[PDB]
């Protein structure tokens, strides 16, 4: 099954992980609402998740795109943020579990705040499990920093709601606008598109 492989805080990958971890933290419309109010993140850990079957599902799929977009798969680091993690982790991720601004698909953010907003759920729910406190700067919290297959991407700035990706492409990307999005997403619309690389523990910090 699966096998968490924990990064040295001294490692150039950890400082790369936490670095964009915490660059792209970001002015949230809520004011703070669903993610808690903070600027900065406390790293507790970081893992390299192994999983031999969803590699193997993700390295197969990444292949078919790669021929689809002229020999180049295009290839994202991306965050994703869920009260699923767990199972995430060990299933991977599915499309059949997907309200969304691009209809039923796999959402990822390129803000690490942005999913942050729903490690509790959405709006962040009732919060942390112990305290019910959506701001909770005791509780530890976990979210995914995960190699994103988009091949040929499909830009739009307001919703577009589908069930795959237009004729020939391989995900749709929302970007920011005004009057649109704050902050870009990411959705693909198979499971074996995305790989969680990266499972990051940590708290938020109170200002
Ligand atoms: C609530 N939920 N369930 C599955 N995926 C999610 C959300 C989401 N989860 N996680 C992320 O990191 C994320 C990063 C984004 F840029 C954008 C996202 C998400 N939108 C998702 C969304 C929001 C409302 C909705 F009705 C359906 C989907
Ligand atoms: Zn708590």
């Amino acid at each position: 099954g699966t096998i968490l492989l924990d990064l040295a805080p001294e490692d150039k990958e950890y400082q790369s992980v936490e670095e964009e971890m915490q660059s792209t933290i970001r002015e949230h419309r809520d004011g703070g609402n669903a993610g808690g109010i903070f600027n900065r993140y406390n790293v507790i850990r970081i893992q390299k998740v192994v999983n031999k079957k969803l590699r193997e599902r993700f390295c197969h799929r990444q292949k078919e795109v790669s021929e689809e977009n002229h020999n180049h798969h295009n290839e994202r680091m991306l965050f994703h943020g869920s009260p699923f993690i767990n199972a995430i982790i060990h299933k991977g991720f599915d499309e059949r579990h997907a309200g969304g601004m691009f209809g039923a698909g796999i959402y990822f953010a390129e803000n690490s705040s942005k999913s942050n907003q729903y490690v509790y759920g959405i709006g962040g729910g009732t919060g942390c499990p112990t305290h019910k406190d959506r701001s909770c700067y005791i509780c530890h919290r976990q979210m995914l920093f995960c190699r994103v297959t988009l091949g040929k991407s499909f830009l739009q700035f307001s919703t577009m709601k589908m069930a795959h990706a237009p004729p020939g492409h391989h995900s749709v990307i929302g970007r920011p606008s005004v009057n649109g999005l704050a902050y870009a997403e990411y959705v693909i619309y198979r499971g074996e598109q995305a790989y969680p690389e990266y499972l990051i523990t940590y708290q938020i910090m109170k200002p």
